[PDB]
């Protein structure tokens, strides 16, 4: 079953070229493409050491960048993995790891569809609020965890949350004339610990992907843990709504939109950033009558006329929302406070207590 390194190959980009039945480390067989990035691919095996269990083996290509950057992911899930040896904090559990002729492969549980395809496939059908607090609650245990790590994820977004499992019922909106897709078990785990950073480490002057980047990092002011609540908040509202709370492609655009959003820049933060170009007077300055200009305008409005419904469950929501994005990251809300927050009263047990 040892492969030797002829029957091991690359195509021009640096990819293993996998096939269905091919092995690995005389232990994994493939028997299915889970999906494919930048950084290489992700398969379906059956673990043969493990009585034939199903997991999902992440394969980063052989390029020089790639393999040094996966060596970074590996220490970021090995600390996780040692921290969480009773499995209760939600963030990918690395099952092994290894060097496969210069392709670093890092072994998983097999999950389901993350929380964008899951949308996506729902037509952008936002998920209900039930559904909506059972995963802001694992999004703040989950990162409150890492928190406390000297951690920060950098690059939260839906596509890196996954379902344990994302079976769904076919329900009906009346509202809408349609069909709805309603998962059965809104489970999670926090993926993706490709970008995740100590606290000690080198910080960049920019992360986060772009719809989920906050003020500070935009403006250039330092980043630490307040950014992932930011990507948080950002994704909340996601889940909420079905579509991106700040679509954009342009910084000072961004900007634009987060203060039609959410209300002013503190001075504070203005005065302190070497990003003086997108001020005036301490003012935010930009073209009303650009294209960019007339779409956020059209389309950007204050938070809380989100607000889908305007019970108390959908009040407590936006409450967290706009605390978690606060333009001040020594003011926003830490995912230890998050998590006392009144949204979080209205959890079922099982879901409080991981019973899900
Ligand atoms: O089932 C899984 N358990 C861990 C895990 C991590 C990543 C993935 C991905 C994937 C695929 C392509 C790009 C990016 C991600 C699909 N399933 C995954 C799993």
């Amino acid at each position: 079953s040892k492969r030797s390194s002829r029957s091991v190959e690359d195509d021009k980009e640096g990819h293993l070229v996998c096939r269905i039945g091919d092995w690995l480390q005389e232990r994994y067989e493939i028997v299915g493409n889970l999906g494919e990035g930048t950084f290489g691919k992700v398969v379906e095996c059956l673990d043969h050491a493990r009585g034939k269990s199903q997991v999902a083996l992440k394969i980063i290509r052989n390029v020089g960048k790639y393999r040094e950057a996966a060596r970074l992911e590996i220490n970021v899930l090995k600390k996780i993995k040692e921290k969480d040896k009773e499995n209760k904090f939600l963030c990918v559990l690395m099952s092994d790891w290894f060097n496969f002729h210069g392709h670093m492969c890092i072994a998983f549980e097999l999950l389901g569809k993350n929380t964008f395809e899951f949308l996506k496939e729902n037509n952008f059908q936002p998920y209900p609020l039930p559904h909506v607090r059972h995963m802001a609650y694992q999004l703040c245990h989950a990162l409150r965890f890492l928190h406390e790590n000297q951690l920060t994820h950098t690059d939260l977004k839906p596509e890196n949350i996954l379902f344990v499992n994302s079976e769904f019922e076919t329900l009906y909106n009346e509202h809408k004339s349609c069909e709805e897709k309603s998962v059965k078990n809104t489970s999670i785990r926090v993926a993706d610990f490709g970008s995740a950073t100590f606290d000690h480490e080198h910080h960049t002057t920019i992360v986060a992907t772009r719809h989920y980047r906050p003020p500070e990092v935009i403006l250039e002011l330092g980043w630490a843990q307040p950014c992932d609540v930011w990507s948080i908040g950002c994704i909340l509202f996601e889940y909420y709504r079905g579509f991106t709370l700040f679509q954009t492609h342009e910084n000072r655009e961004h900007l634009v939109m987060m203060e039609k959003i959410l209300g002013p820049i503190p001075s504070h933060m203005i005065h302190r950033t070497r990003k003086q170009k997108y001020f005036y007077k301490g003012g935010l300055v930009w073209d009303e009558n650009s294209s960019d200009g007339r779409y956020v305008k059209e389309n950007c409005k204050p938070l809380k006329s989100y607000m889908l419904q305007d019970s108390l469950e959908h009040v407590q929501l936006f409450d967290l929302m706009r605390r978690m994005l606060e333009f001040d990251p020594a003011q926003r809300i830490t995912l230890a406070e998050a998590l006392l927050h009144p949204f979080f009263a209205g959890l079922t047990p099982e879901e409080r207590s991981f019973h899900t």
